[PDB]
């Protein structure tokens, strides 16, 4: 049932923070297949269809949405049917599990000695990168935006931290005047879109374009399961569904990064190009 | 007077009155430590002036402070010429004084007359913080019945653009509040920047609240429109290239980096418009320069 599909999910969330919301959510996709008592190949098709969209609205990540698309996509008699449904959704799960470490083996050599990077507000990816150069035996230091209104950037600063590497928190204000300390800017995404760019916290597409102006690459850094099928031209091409996961007050929770801003994507399907994204999507999505 | 003398007085000047300049409140407290300096010599009063000033830097700052001073002392400093004894020079400095206090009284108006022009109708107007200045830029707009909008960012840390919509909202001007991180989301719907500035550099460019420097490379990337609004005794007499290059006296008001004002380059701004005329900031350097030659 819904309530408590929604609360395997919530659970499964609470219990592992650093657990991302599509994994979350494929494995309460998985364990609803398991609990299924149906009959029916037909009303199974169905319920999974309605399990993902009842999973989209509690959490709004684009990540869940794409993840979920693919997850489904991935599962193509019902007593045989299910059961291998099943092992290969567990060997998604499986696939989806290593891409985290085989980013930071990527990404983790275009670390310079002595670099300082700047960052923005908090991602597991971007820490299992820099945990990676930490292990790697490299030395660096770092720049955060304090990223409002959860300030997720001190979150970031301290675990950082906790292994020893010097960070600084700024001001979201202060990322334009930070830059020129910077020799390089890492984020991460919660979604990569069609044509190469990406869409994450609100802050991303200025640090950005101030990254740009001063010529500092950056970097972005994200799983496969975060490709979704968009291709936005402005802000307003980013539905509203995934952007809020007389006086008035706007508050987006994320914002658009065009390719044209960014240097190189760092995935678990290999370094990439903005303009290279769009065949690998077609690739990830088909197979 | 002495030294707790000008800060209470200076402190007390800006207390009461809160739109009056930081710049005008030193000049004001400045004025009052001539009229009543009761020493008797030229050159040890206005030695003493000059720690007046250093004195006052120290509680704002606000390179303004700095800037006014340095430019209503010198601008009093040619009454010694001509005036021999300590007392007449001292009554004609006054005068000077009162005179140069009545002419910068005249630049926010005369501000907000050149630059109605560029407010279209049906304009949305993108700020940075609160600022007097602008605030009565627009003041002018909507007393002319000019119908347009505005974006304003919140600002960390003291949250001044909270302020700069209450405002706005008092004037019923359509307005909304983002997130320091959400302008490079908002600039496309903006058709033209205006923000203040702290301080007008050498170079033409500005010093301003910490995000101004933020605002104007995204203005820049979208080709909009990024004009500055500021009073010609803001002119300060500095040549920074980048942030650093801001003297830490006036980036800072006192691991967590918190300055108060970055640096904006003249590339990044499209007019100046000030009570000397509407400038690019190619023509700053020349007009600063004659500004503190006569
Ligand atoms: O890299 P993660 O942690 O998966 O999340 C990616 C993104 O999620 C959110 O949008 C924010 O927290 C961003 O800071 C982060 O980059
Ligand atoms: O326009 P004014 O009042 O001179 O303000 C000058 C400046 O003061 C501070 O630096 C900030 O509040 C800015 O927003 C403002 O531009």
């Amino acid at each position: 049932d819904d309530k408590e599909l929604i609360e395997y999910f919530k659970s499964q969330m609470k219990e592992d923070p650093d657990m991302a919301s599509a994994v979350a959510a494929i494995r309460t996709l998985l364990e609803f297949l398991k609990r299924d008592k149906g009959e029916t190949i037909q009303g199974l098709r169905a319920n999974l269809t309605s399990a993902i969209e009842t999973l989209c609205g509690v959490d709004s990540s684009v990540a869940v949405s794409s993840g979920g698309e693919l997850f489904l996509r991935f599962i193509s008699d019902y007593s045989k049917c299910k059961k291998i449904m099943i092992e290969r959704g567990e060997l998604f799960l499986r696939r989806i599990s290593l891409s985290r470490n085989k980013i930071a083996d990527l990404c983790h050599t275009f670390i310079k000695d002595g670099a300082t990077i700047l960052t923005h507000a908090y991602s597991r990816v971007v820490l299992r990168v820099l945990e990676a150069a930490v292990a790697a035996k490299k030395r660096f230091s770092v720049y955060v935006t304090e990223s409002q209104p959860d300030l997720s950037g001190k979150k970031m600063a301290k675990a950082l931290c906790h292994l020893n590497v010097p960070v600084t928190v700024v001001l979201d204000a202060a990322v334009g005047y930070i830059m020129e300390k910077a020799d390089l800017v890492i984020v991460g995404a919660e979604g990569v879109v069609e044509n190469g760019g990406i869409i994450n916290k609100i802050g991303t597409n200025q640090m950005a374009v101030c990254a740009k102006a001063q010529n500092k690459p950056f970097y972005v850094v994200a799983e496969s399961f975060k490709f979704v099928r968009l291709f936005p031209l402005n802000q307003q091409d980013v539905p509203d569904k995934f952007k809020y996961k007389d006086l008035k007050e706007e508050h987006p929770w994320v914002d658009y990064t065009a390719p044209s801003l960014i240097t190189l994507l760092f995935t678990d399907l290999g370094v990439l190009t903005p303009s290279a994204v769009s065949d690998e999507l077609i690739k990830l999505y088909l197979g």
